[PDB]
């Protein structure tokens, strides 16, 4: 299949090259898999998730999405328009409230939600989580998504905006889990991007069309915008048979375009996340 006209990161995903234009993905579109997009909320009732979004847990007053946020990773990671895996089902988990902060006792109460809560929905195609938060070191916090990883699901987490290594943060730090770092449409490290060993892959990361609160869209940049594309890639990836949520990041990584990125720092890899759609 073929989307024209095609937020940038998109093109990027399914290309060896920057510069264009044009999604082209395998039309079964994570039919079958599931999202959790652990974040602010989601705007379930935006015309861009087609019903196919919902919410199943908030540690607030309300699940509302009263920032934004979640709504545009949930919409990079599943969105008719703007998403990678425009067929997944998306759910929603609020562990940050509507300034975009949140406790870490919360941020890993809801990682380990996710781990049961799978058991309570279908996804036989399997099961991602997108993980765009983060905070300082925390072995609490790693061993929450470590969990979550170990209990059968994708775990995508962003690498963090400090323009350092990620080694100081949480939980992009753990090992066990997908640790993404931002691109611009250049091919060019994000300039706020974290780098470092533990990083497993970039994705776009800089001017990010997604959908936002009130029905709109707009483009923010972040790591957090370019952790719902490799959830979104990987649970594509899953509907289509080619890989697992255990070994999923590795299959990304390996199937990645390969030193294509500018500006990566010795140590770091340079790997970025692409589909390998043959149309």
């Amino acid at each position: 299949a073929a989307q024209t006209n095609a937020p940038w990161g998109l093109a990027r995903i399914s290309s060896t090259s920057p510069g264009t234009s044009t999604y082209y993905y395998d039309e079964s579109a994570g039919q079958g898999s599931c999202v959790y997009v652990i974040d602010t909320g989601i705007e379930a009732s935006h015309p861009e998730f087609e019903g196919r979004a919902q919410m199943v847990k908030t540690y607030y007053y309300s699940s509302r999405d009263g920032n934004g946020h979640g709504t545009h990773c949930a919409g990079t990671v599943g969105s008719r328009t703007y998403g990678v895996a425009k067929k997944t089902q998306l759910f929603g988990v609020k562990v940050l409230d509507d300034n975009g902060s949140g406790q870490y006792s919360t941020i890993i109460a809801g990682m380990d939600f996710v781990a049961s809560d799978k058991n309570n929905r279908n996804c036989p195609k399997g099961v991602v989580a997108s993980l765009s938060l983060g905070g300082g070191y925390s072995s609490s916090v790693n061993s929450a998504a470590a969990r979550l990883q170990s209990s059968g699901v994708m775990v995508a987490v962003a690498a963090g905006n400090n323009n350092a290594d990620a080694r100081n943060y949480s939980p992009a730090s753990e090992p066990s889990v997908c640790t993404v770092g931002a691109s611009d449409r250049y091919d060019r490290r994000s300039s706020f991007s974290n780098y470092g060993s533990v990083l497993d892959i970039f994705g776009p990361g800089t001017d990010i069309l997604s959908t936002w609160i009130g029905g709109s869209t707009r483009s923010i940049s972040g790591t957090s915008m370019a952790t719902p594309h490799v959830a979104g890639l990987a649970a594509y990836l899953m509907t289509l048979g080619k890989t697992t949520a255990a070994s999923a990041c590795r299959y990304i990584a390996d199937t990645a375009n390969k030193g294509d990125l500018s500006n990566i720092p010795f140590g770091t890899v340079n790997l970025l996340a692409y589909n390998n759609y043959q149309a």
